[PDB]
């Protein structure tokens, strides 16, 4: 295990050499303070993602917290797990900052950041709420689109509001505003997807006068308007005639942002090419993705793969190959994704035959350790009498939201404080949702305890399926919740003060840009 500093980092990300800097602490402290292009890996499920994030064992990887220890944990196991170039951050966060290293808070920031500079440098329309509110009580010709998931759209949206995920926008316009002069809007729960799919469209040159409602679901709160929850309008299926439009348009935007082209057969040198990361991504929705798909491709819907960039191609410096089956989102994506500094390809020659894997993506895993099981029904046997200590490894808003009776929620980055808080038993049982996160525990927890270790078989849902009793809230908490950011815009229970907070972070982000200068984005038209 080597040691890298800033001054390594800030090198290659100049040089745009392939590189993973990750922070292995949990996503909450993650949040406060982190490098621009530093992707979030907690040591707690390290496992679990680092061959779909980092897939070259040969990657340069850098890991850090703020002095917890968990660094040299994260790069002992990565070492074990067989990656050939891992180092720790020379003084962790703290020797970012005292090197002069810019910081920010929250998550997705290069793709939020990116989307201020691109409203910086091409002024996109915008609306205010209230006179987005005073369309709709003139009942103006205009139709709102949510370019968030659609799951985000249903907890909250704008009154008449329609669900088209942003890279849905250029391919499914046409068929919700026909008419030249209906008034398109774009909003999601603050800034980002709004901006970039109000200049999508703008990109694409649609003939309808457009705007993002400016600041989202979040300015509508706290313009005092209402919002709606639970609703389902959404986009539908299109002719053919609006996608061969449509197609044409967006690939014109992907030639200028230098999109690169590939065919299965370009694909495959890509992929030969052991000196570079190479990710293949579908942008189609989930279902169609599930109903078919093609080999050795993830699910990563356009509009998130722009927003959430990161959670997926994690190795700053790496490829992407974008798949779609209408000639529209996958041009539209990486035309994004181009202006973000990366090197993209779409590709092009593909037919209905190519997409022969079937059901959902199966991330790739490394070898499951071995632990001894125990049935659902014999865990509970074993519950009718004291002695026998169930950790849940599930999500902590898992588990409020239902685990085993007796179950205590933990933290597998901080086990030894919370095996020490549970004081001593006779036997552990580990549980999750499905048994995967615990299984890797087992070995940890055996250390730590010196006492018999069990994996339930089949997790939380085998007890549940079982016809077993659950029990809810925080029954008990052996660690900390920070295992998850409160993200201001999502849900409808964030204070107006962490919204509003929200929108002023994001006011400052391109400055920050300014000051870190090892992006390379760049905005077109
Ligand atoms: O992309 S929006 O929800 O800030």
């Amino acid at each position: 295990i080597a040691v890298r500093t800033f001054h390594d980092i800030r090198a290659a990300l100049l040089a745009r050499r392939e590189l993973a800097l990750l922070d292995v602490r949990e996503e909450d402290p993650f949040a406060q303070a982190h490098p621009l292009f530093a992707a979030n890996l907690p040591l707690s499920r390290l496992e679990l993602e680092i061959h779909a994030r980092v897939p070259r064992r040969d990657t340069p990887i850098t890991v850090y917290d703020d002095g917890e220890g968990l660094a040299p944990v994260a790069a002992q196991r990565l070492h074990d797990l067989g990656y050939s170039d891992v180092a720790l951050l020379d003084g962790g966060l703290s020797g970012w900052r005292n090197a002069g290293g810019e910081l920010f808070r929250d998550v997705n920031v290069p793709s939020k950041a990116f989307g201020e500079l691109v409203e910086a440098e091409r002024h996109t329309p915008s609306l205010a709420a209230e006179e987005v509110q005073a369309l709709l009580d003139a009942r103006a010709e205009a139709v709102i689109l949510d370019a968030r998931r659609f799951d985000e759209y249903q907890t909250m949206s704008i009154p008449g509001g329609i669900s088209v995920p942003g890279a849905e926008l250029v391919l499914r316009v046409a068929e919700l505003a026909p008419d030249p002069r209906t008034r398109v809007i774009v909003n999601c729960a603050g800034r980002t997807r709004s901006i970039i799919g109000t200049q999508s469209l703008l990109n694409a040159g649609i003939p309808n006068p457009v705007a993002a409602l400016r600041n989202g679901t979040i300015g509508w709160t706290l313009a005092g308007q209402q919002l709606e929850h639970g609703q389902t309008r959404r986009f539908g299926a299109i002719s053919q005639d609006t996608r061969k439009a449509a197609a044409q348009r967006a690939r014109a935007v992907a030639d200028r942002a230098g999109v690169e082209r590939l065919d299965l057969a370009g694909l495959a040198q890509w992929q030969d090419e052991h000196d570079r990361t190479t990710y293949l991504l579908d942008v189609r929705t989930p279902e169609e993705y599930e109903a078919g798909h093609l080999p050795g491709s993830r699910s990563t819907p356009g509009g998130q793969l722009v927003q959430e960039t990161d959670h997926v191609a994690s190795v700053r410096g790496a490829r992407l190959v974008l798949v779609d089956d209408d000639g529209v989102r996958a041009n539209m994506s990486a035309s994004w994704l181009a202006q973000m500094g990366w090197q993209v390809a779409v590709l092009d020659g593909l037919s209905e035959a190519d997409f022969s894997e079937r059901g959902a993506w199966s991330a790739p895993l490394p070898r499951q350790p071995r632990a001894d099981t125990i049935d659902p029904t014999t865990l509970a046997d074993w519950l009718g009498e004291p002695g026998t200590r169930v950790l849940d490894f599930t999500a902590s808003a898992n588990y409020a939201k239902r685990h085993i009776p007796g179950a205590a929620w933990v933290l597998r980055s901080q086990l030894k404080q919370a095996l020490e808080r549970l004081g001593t038993a006779e036997r552990y049982v580990l549980t999750c949702g499905s048994s995967l996160l615990a299984r890797f525990a087992v070995a940890e927890v055996q250390a730590l305890s010196g006492k018999p270790v069990f994996l339930l078989d089949g997790g939380t849902s085998a007890w549940v399926a079982a016809g077993l009793p659950t029990e809810d809230g925080e029954s008990l908490l052996a660690s900390p919740r920070i295992d998850r950011y409160r993200r201001p815009y999502e849900g409808t229970d964030n204070p107006r003060e962490a919204m509003q907070g929200y929108l002023d972070w994001e006011f400052g982000l391109v400055e920050q840009l300014g000051r870190d200068g090892t992006h390379g984005f760049f905005v077109i038209e």
